[PDB]
């Protein structure tokens, strides 16, 4: 009932080196993590993130594969997190994971709805009724009020957390977080 | 003073003023030198942006002490102070740290307008050039083209925002890659 809520774009590199030790650091501070997967210029500047997330991989011993056509735009993935988690928020955040992490290793379209049905009979739900539910209707207001939510609440880009109303926006922000998490604030 | 770790940045930019507080004794610590880069080229999105750095400075600056108080209609075009820091510069490069050093104190306690040449001109002394000298270098429509000119080769070259750190052509963007870079100097990289 207090959570870190973890705002993310399932295409976000920064999200996924956050993805990954997020679990862990809110446990060492005693916390629980909200997964919130939500929708979202130069050459040089693109060149340059792809630098530093391979040289943040290195540092970790993390393997990190973006697929050729980097960012997918990732809205089954999306449809498909919320779907479960009106089910089960646990095998959400699960499914999550498997995302980030099939998304990171060059395996998985996370914009196609067929591809994205396959990584559900592993949180234990059919393809067939994932794919259903991502194709219904009221799960697509759903997932669409979610982010406009997001935007109300002044939460933009990825990874951006929010702790007790303070928000942190990025990956190399998860030590202060975790710092304003100890101290109660400064 | 061979192989700098290049200091880029925005006057006018909140994250560079912390840098700025921080990058002398850093390097002094990895037994490097900074060579300081001044540039003018460093419903939707950016109020909830712009709303978000403001209370991010704020809670830098009380966690380490330190002041910041922009000026009442942040941000400035910090155009007389950069052209000011490259005429320094020409002179001596220790006086253009200085003067560096002091507009980013001055301006981020509301106490310089580094839009305008006469109140940058007056920093001159403290440096130990004269406000009018200043003034002089800073009208020169070359060294208006040459300081210009340094910014639109940088952003060529792949510099891009406030501050970006480049050390033996390790790219390290904003004030959060402190960290890293001092590692990556440290263990002579991964
Ligand atoms: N994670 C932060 C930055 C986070 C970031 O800029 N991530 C991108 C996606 S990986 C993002 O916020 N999306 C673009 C946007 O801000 O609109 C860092 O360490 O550099
Ligand atoms: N990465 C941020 C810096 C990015 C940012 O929001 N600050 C501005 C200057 S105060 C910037 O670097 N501009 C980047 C751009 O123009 O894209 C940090 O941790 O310092
Ligand atoms: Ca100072």
């Amino acid at each position: 009932m207090n959570p870190i809520e973890f705002w993310f774009d399932f295409s976000s590199g920064y999200a996924f080196f956050a993805a990954q030790r997020i679990e862990a650091l809110a446990a060492e501070l005693g916390r629980t993590v909200l997964w919130r997967p939500y929708m979202l210029s130069t050459p040089l500047k693109r060149d340059y993130a792809q630098r530093d997330w391979a040289r943040i991989a290195r540092q970790r011993g993390l393997t990190f594969r973006p697929p050729a056509d980097h960012p997918h735009v990732a809205l089954a993935a999306t449809r498909a997190f919320y779907w479960i988690e009106a089910q089960s928020p646990d095998a959400a955040t699960a499914f999550a994971q498997r995302v980030f992490d099939l998304y990171f290793s060059d395996r998985l379209d996370t914009a196609s709805p067929e591809a994205v049905s396959r990584l559900g009979p592993e949180v234990g739900l059919e393809p067939e009724a994932l794919l259903a539910g991502i194709a219904d209707p009221a799960l697509k207001e759903t997932v669409r009020k979610i982010g406009e939510d997001a935007v109300a609440r002044g939460i933009f880009g990825s990874p951006f957390f929010l702790v007790d109303d303070e928000p942190f926006w990025g990956w190399d922000r998860m030590e202060m977080m975790a710092e304003w998490i100890r101290t109660g604030g400064w």
